[PDB]
């Protein structure tokens, strides 16, 4: 996996090997501070009184503050190189998430998208550089640390490089052990907190039988038994570190052993042995931190494969190519079979539909099929299963994606409106073009232009992120004016709003009048204003065209004509 | 506020105690380690002597075995007060989460009340005992060091203790400072992801219109925004490490410049000065720790602070002490108003309804004001704003809340199923009153003894989550069988989804009819088989009775009668 993320971290190697020197510049500090004991306690507090206590205040505050200059260039550095890998693959991410069909985004994973987007780009980068920053920074320290001990004592040396892969060994299998002991208690403590859930929302129906005594008490057992499972995790997770500290005073005990023996010793001297300690108890975080970086890398390399799964993941097809820029020709639905993603049985019956251009054709879809399925078919939203949708002479499929839902166009007080501003909003990609003496024209035939001067600027002022807070009336509004604006061929509404508002119906039906004096435009509503103004109605229900007749032939079979 | 959550840990002092004796001997055995540095250097690699290098091995393995022994205690006695304390503040949450006003349930808390319990428990009771922990253990460590030192040279304690309060204070301020940068950028960062959120949410527009091209640059702006802060943020929060590394390290230096001053200061033996240093880096940490404890215990006082807010925020009213068996009396409503708590003041107009004893009266409610609280008035759920209602010749106000919900039965599709046995799911609150017979009787005359006999046990199975996991029809089943359990003179149907099933509404109708026999029933019916078996039906809309008439009269005023 690591070997797919590679190339997008390439193009800034330089920050990356910045970061690598600056670590061991920064292990060779702690190796030289470690290093300038022998000096002290030999020439110094040792057998030469003084000449080397006062080079060494200045020696020491010159390599700490080495320490902390190497730190922040490491830092920044490798910080540096995280950003420009993060950034990179979340703007992957997001360039494939806006062009991959609308069923993933269709609460096949929706709320997890954001999620997948910061939290799990982040995580790449952090766990990856965290997994690099502890080998490189920690391998040097190791090396420079056995070869301070090797230039200083190289008979205790050898103990050591022989007890330092036991130590190692030693600190892997324990903390194996007991990790995946503790998380069988996480699993443990897991299902009694849902029992917990479980007894919370029973609120209603505890109060109304009286069993409150009943949930106390079973409460009462599941806590106890929450707080067992508790102490038993952390008693795992405490007594693996004494272990791991316990081996390693082994290695200490083992070294002083092999110090006392006279043919080691009358080479160390009052120095050396602190010189060799010191590396020792700093050899300490090293071993830990490597037997931890094998997992930290695996971690990154496993939310890098969440990543490439979405990145690779199908993108909405694009085969078709034909073109299309005012589609005066009738929509055709023939013989076309839809079933819902997520669902076996077809949810869009074998339906044969004729949208008569220039004609306000509309359905009604109360039995759930076809309410607003429909709509997503003409905006090749969720594929066509079966059929030939023969729209202006040729089937959806053929079409190109841009060109056919650049022709229709979706209007509601649902639709989000773009953190832009508000005139660009209704020019989205319509912007850097249809000037903004367009925009005003489009302003004032939306019979809105009150709401958009009610804030700010209008056509300047910003709808960004809670802007200005158009009302639903106003977006809707704010909608067809990009609509009348773009001049789509198509217009397709699900019963206009879902409630009505103060003069704002009137506009948006003056509005959707000036658009449907010439526009073929299929249409679908609850609220039947509209279908008695319109011309020819096609109510379909469960799939199924229920009724394929005018407003003489609903109200002769009624239905739901009357609320 | 600590102060107020002491009552709960005091009981178990005696973890506490033990953790405390404890941690006081782990940082003795830290500092009797550095004091036995100075017999190696000094007696032993100096003044040759094999025999304290022999002796040592044998201390540094007793010292790190006591070391990790008192480690462990701590972790578990610490831990086991943890442990209890936070189970019973859990239990205590609990036990005041059942007899609170179903209000605060519905909407004021739904899904935090679930981290209110457990995270929001043991954010009390973990970063308490963190604080302890630190104060504790890392006091008796500066304390021992200091001691340690003074007893070896005192001559550079006096600087160390000088200088030492300089470090504290340093490590503070600067820590302070650079993590409120931080959480400057964090804020910043955090605003900035929303961007990207509400642009990923915008899908099907970016589709319909626009190329995606505006979508990716801006998302690409937003990302090197992004990028920008983070690269911000952690180049705060490393400069803090540095920095305070680089104030140690000024220390290190002075204390350096300190000795080899002639003759006064140079009284250090080898031995002595090696103590002295390593007492010096081994008490970086303490320090640190110690400056950093408030905000642990802050942290923890504060998640205890929401605890008690939640504790001792107002329990249900329960001031009617009014007793009541079997209420054959009609539930009496005379101009009662009550507002749904948190919007629509106006609500539940002033409505006068008489349920005559015996009955099978209904409404119907599709207004949406009025329908479901109904059932509410009669279990008490969201208490009377202004006005009574005279059950059974005293008011619900003056009723016991539980012989009042004990008189009422309610049966809905959404009723919860503990997770106690079946038996116990039809005995609750009643399970040591009534009989193995008598729940045989109650499971035959349940209709369901299809669905229960195929069980393990019968009777005696588990109805837990998941497990058999019961059907919505088999849930109405249950309640239904808890009815017939025969201690119910009420019955408030909620019937308002009135589906159809399988022989399951069959067998359901079948009971309930056969109950409503001889119950005092109210029912909110969408279907019209109610008002055709009903006995006076009286449809409300929107709090007021537009009507009482019988089913004819219900005819004439058919409003959705047809469908
Ligand atoms: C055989 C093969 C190998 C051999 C091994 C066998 C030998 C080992 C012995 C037995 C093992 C016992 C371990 C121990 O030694 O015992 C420690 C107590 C000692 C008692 C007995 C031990 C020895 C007794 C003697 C026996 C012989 C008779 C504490 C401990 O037990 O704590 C163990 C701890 N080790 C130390 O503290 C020793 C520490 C200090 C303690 C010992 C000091 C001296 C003792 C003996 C001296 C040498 C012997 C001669 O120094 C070192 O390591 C190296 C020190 C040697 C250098 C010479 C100094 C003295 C020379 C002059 C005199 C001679 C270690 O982590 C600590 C690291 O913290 C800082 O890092 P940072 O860089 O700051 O981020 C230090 N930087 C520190 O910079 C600062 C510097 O040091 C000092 C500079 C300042 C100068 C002045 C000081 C103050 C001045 C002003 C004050 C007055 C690091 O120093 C490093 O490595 C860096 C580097 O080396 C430093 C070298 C250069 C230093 C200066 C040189 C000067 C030269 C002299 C002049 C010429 C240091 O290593 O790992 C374990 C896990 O802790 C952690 C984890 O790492 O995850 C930490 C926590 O987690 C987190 C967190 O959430 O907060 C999250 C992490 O993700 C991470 O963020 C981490 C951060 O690191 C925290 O900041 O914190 C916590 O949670 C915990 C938890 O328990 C998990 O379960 O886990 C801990 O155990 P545990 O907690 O109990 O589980």
């Amino acid at each position: 996996t690591f070997r797919r993320l590679w190339p997008t971290i390439a193009p800034f190697k330089a920050g990356l090997i910045v970061a690598g020197v600056a670590l061991i510049l920064n292990a060779a500090s702690d190796t030289f501070m470690l290093s300038l004991l022998k000096p002290l306690l030999d020439d110094g507090f040792g057998k030469t009184d003084r000449s080397v206590l006062v080079w060494m205040p200045l020696v020491v505050i010159g390599l700490m503050i080495l320490r902390g200059i190497t730190s922040y260039v490491s830092s920044y550095c490798i910080s540096w190189v995280s950003g420009k890998v993060v950034m990179t693959m979340r703007r992957r991410l997001f360039g494939h998430m806006m062009g991959m069909p609308v069923s993933f985004f269709d609460k096949q994973s929706t709320g997890t998208l954001l999620s997948r987007i910061t939290y799990d780009s982040e995580q790449v980068a952090s766990s990856s550089s965290g997994a690099l920053i502890t080998v490189v920074r920690e391998g040097a320290s190791i090396i420079g640390l056995f070869i301070m001990m090797f230039y200083y004592s190289w008979q205790l040396s050898i103990i050591l490089i022989v007890l330092a892969p036991i130590v190692s060994i030693a600190i892997r299998v324990v903390s194996k052990r007991f990790r995946n002991i503790s998380k069988n208690m996480q699993n443990t403590m897991g299902q009694v907190t849902t029992s917990a859930e479980q007894m919370l929302k029973g609120h209603k129906e505890v109060l109304i039988f009286g069993g409150q005594e009943v949930e106390t008490k079973r409460f009462d057992k599941v806590s106890n038994r929450m707080r067992l499972q508790g102490m038993k995790m952390v008693s795992a997770s405490s007594i693996s570190d004494p272990i791991i500290q316990l081996i390693a005073s082994l290695a200490l005990a083992f070294v002083l052993y092999a110090a006392s023996f006279p043919s080691v010793m009358d080479s160390l001297t009052a120095g050396t042995i602190t010189v060799v300690f010191s590396s020792m108890i700093a050899l300490m975080r090293p071993l830990k931190s490597l037997t931890n970086v094998n997992a930290q890398f695996q971690r990154g390399m496993a939310a890098c494969q969440t990543l490439f799964t979405i990145l690779d993941s199908e993108q909405e097809k694009d085969e078709g190519k034909r073109v299309i820029e005012r589609a005066t020709g009738d929509v055709e639905f023939r013989n076309v079979t839809f079933t819902y993603p997520g669902r076996d049985v077809p949810a869009l019956r074998n339906i044969n539909l004729k949208i008569p251009a220039g004609k306000t054709v509309a359905l009604v879809g109360r039995s759930g099929s076809g309410k607003s399925t429909i709509a997503s078919l003409i905006t090749r939203f969720y594929d066509i299963d079966e059929g030939e949708i023969l729209m202006d002479g040729h089937d959806l499929r053929e079409y190109t994606l841009a060109s056919l839902r650049n022709q229709v166009a979706l209007v509601s007080q649902n639709v989000h409106l773009f953190n832009d501003t508000v005139a660009n909003n209704i020019a989205y990609a319509r912007t850097e073009q249809y000037s903004r003496e367009q925009i005003e024209e489009a302003a004032r035939m939306a019979y809105a232009m009150d709401f958009i001067n009610k804030m700010d600027n209008g056509l300047d002022t910003v709808i960004g992120e809670n802007g200005v807070l158009l009302s639903g009336g106003q977006r809707q509004r704010i909608a067809i004016a990009r609509a009348l604006l773009r001049d789509s061929p198509i217009l397709i509404l699900d019963e206009a709003t879902s409630a009505l508002d103060t003069e704002s119906e009137r506009a948006i039906q003056a509005a959707l009048d000036e658009l449907q004096k010439n526009r073929t435009s299929l249409v679908i509503a609850h609220r039947l204003s509209t279908i008695e103004k319109a011309d020819e109605i096609v109510v379909v229900e469960d799939g199924v065209i229920v009724e394929r007749g005018t407003h003489n032939d609903l109200l002769e079979h009624r239905g739901v004509y009357a609320q």
